[PDB]
């Protein structure tokens, strides 16, 4: 484990990184969080956050629908996750929470937001699963996506996981890594943990951010990757579950997940069964920008020590 | 505040009832709970638990859809109900939470469940809403309620309260006590922490257990009394939002919530705008029955001295 967490503007032994249990945050899960990622390169003996403004961004425009003040601005924030990996003395990937939570009820009615807020950041270190290079299986999930109007699954909220934690226990339970959740209206949403793409007729398709998904921010970063570099945009459109078995590939992003083939979906093979050309290539693009190896995207990295 | 709380196994002062921020509880409300209300009798010095093995039974039954083993047997969480209420020498009305968590994960995967679990319960001293007297002001929520092929409503966890969250912010953002769901097939489902009924045409009526409903404990003793003491069975069946326009009675009903009568729905008088005979004289059974006054129905209670 960490020797450190960081809660409310100070590094703390992890041992102590606590809430009561009559929070709002501890009992229902409102927290609104970032994952984040540090990648290491050894060569350079440097540790690069990635994107962490477009993190910032998500988590404060994401308060404003919660009613949730922010306990403090999110430059302050920034200053936290760098407080946090130094203290902490990473000197490998990294996988970070950052949350803003409501605390104590200052109400009558324990429905209502509170203004008692605070902001906690986590770090552990992770390295790579070896299945970025084998690729996954998938089934489509007896479970419906939860709808914007009702839970919405824009909000990266602790209690908005429930519906992935239905979705992705039954996929293990049934011997699948993941699952494909359909949304109320019948077409393809996402993962658990992680955002759909697949690639028909030589192109890379996406759910739109009306499907019932996260906007996920490595499914932003592949979106102006596959643009930029192979000159190929992604087309945005409602996407159908028997699609998935005529496509030449299907792959999943995002920020824990970084980028996943899958190459079976219900035990039939995606494609000719094996990690497909698009797919490396957007993982060789991913791989080199979040290390630092490629200078053209250097801007999307802050850089630690 | 109150001195004590209740975790696995002993009372410990209130100060330290505390979960991890890594733990599932704390970060996603992974916690299934009940809450229970115990009622002060001050002539005979007595408080009486309010219906603890309905409400026992239905947390062991929501924690196998969740594969959430039980820390302890039910039977050791009631007694533990009795030293907490104990411990803090309430001598009045009281409101209990009793909750089963997840606790620190035990796999790679954040998004399934662990075999570590513990179980707390919290009480703080309550007494009644002037608001149960007077009656409510509800409004139709523009939000859409939970479903059960989703996030299922009728299992009582933290995670399930965002839908609530925002339904019940907006209605006081608007100036109501409460606001009135639909469920995504338009129909009346409740309301954000308590069962809707109506009376039309001298019946009690309330949605179904299919309408996207929890199967309120309140919900089931309010349909025993209406049938064995006015001789009017409850009649399960959909119900629409302009049927509440045109009702003679509306009242809310859930442990916290007691019975709330209805008086004006999105500022329309509910019949002529006065608590009507019906919700009353369910009032009076109700207050009856759970203080101890009946004792026909002594064996729902639970002493506790
Ligand atoms: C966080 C998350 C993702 C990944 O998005 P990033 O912004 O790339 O981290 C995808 N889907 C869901 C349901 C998520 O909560
Ligand atoms: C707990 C709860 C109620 C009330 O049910 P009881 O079993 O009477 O306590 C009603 N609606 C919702 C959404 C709830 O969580």
């Amino acid at each position: 484990p960490p020797r450190y967490g960081w809660m409310n503007g100070q590094c703390i032994p992890w041992d102590q990184c606590s809430l009561h249990v009559s929070t709002q945050a501890a009992f229902f899960g409102a927290s609104l969080f970032e994952g984040v990622r540090a990648y290491w390169n050894a060569e350079r003996e440097q540790l690069y956050v990635f994107r962490l403004d477009e993190h910032l961004r998500r988590l404060e425009q994401s308060a404003k629908m919660l009613r949730m003040k922010l306990s403090m601005p999110i430059a302050d924030i920034r200053q936290g996750v760098l407080e946090l990996l130094r203290a902490n003395e990473f000197r490998s990937d990294v996988h970070l929470y950052v949350a803003s939570y409501f605390g104590i009820n200052h109400d009558p009615d324990p429905l209502f937001p509170t203004d008692d807020t605070g902001v906690y950041v986590t770090g552990t270190a992770v390295s790579r699963l070896p299945l970025v290079h084998t690729g996954i299986s998938a089934c489509m999930s007896s479970w419906r996506r939860i709808s914007d109007d009702s839970v919405p699954p824009r909000i990266k909220i602790g209690a908005n996981y429930q519906n992935s934690r239905l979705a992705q226990t039954e996929a293990r339970v049934n011997g699948y890594h993941t699952s494909v959740l359909l949304n109320s209206r019948g077409k393809v949403s996402e993962t658990p943990g992680a955002c759909l793409l697949m690639v028909r007729d030589g192109r890379v398709i996406s759910p739109p951010v009306t499907a019932d998904i996260l906007e996920s921010v490595t499914r932003k970063t592949l979106m102006s990757l596959s643009e930029a570099e192979l000159d190929s945009p992604v087309i945005e459109r409602d996407m159908d579950r028997t699609e998935l078995y005529i496509a030449e590939e299907v792959f999943l992003c995002g920020t824990i997940a970084e980028i996943l083939p899958v190459t079976t979906i219900d035990r039939i093979q995606v494609g000719d069964g094996e990690v497909g050309p698009v797919t490396r290539r957007l993982q060789e693009l991913y791989f080199g920008v979040t290390s630092g190896q490629l200078e053209a995207y250097k801007s999307w990295l802050l850089p630690v020590y």
